DNA sequence: ACTGGAGAAAGAAAGTGAAAGGAAGATAAAACGGGATTCATACACCGTTAAATACCGGTTTAAAAATCCCGTGGCGCGTTTTAAAAAATCTGTGCGGGTGATTTTAT
């Protein structure tokens, strides 16, 4: 991320990318993992959050066919 | 001639691999101290007796005990410090289903 982290170095101005995109698997464990992130994020750079850059994706999980 | 982009030089600040050495550990050789045997030899217990000591009666006298006056330092009180012990609060960890990853050899 290049951001920094401790709030003595932590400068939000440095960010090397303004769109973060999660993405995980489909199943419940990706729900887990995307739940760990979110904590991660708010409770560590609330900034980045505020600003509007973080972006969650949708994959599918199933797939059909008929002829 | 002039402008602005771009590439190359040059210079200064940060990360790096290697460095005696020394306190801090670690590991062996040595000196020590505490049990099992083995007796010869000195020690414990039993009769006999001369002698050394304990005890009583009455002095005494010099020394120690008893008594009075006083002037202090050594305990007692109140109030602070300061370690020491106790109660309270954090830190790891393993049990069993789940998610995702690493390394060395032969031909």
């Amino acid at each position: 991320l290049g951001c920094g982290i401790g709030r003595d170095e932590y400068n939000p101005d440095k960010l090397r990318y303004h769109s973060i995109i999660i993405m995980t698997d489909a199943d419940v464990d990706g729900s887990h993992i995307r739940t760990l992130l979110l904590t991660f994020f708010y409770r560590q750079m609330p900034e980045i959050v505020e600003r509007g850059h973080v972006y969650i994706a949708q994959p599918p999980l199933y797939k059909v066919k008929k002829g």
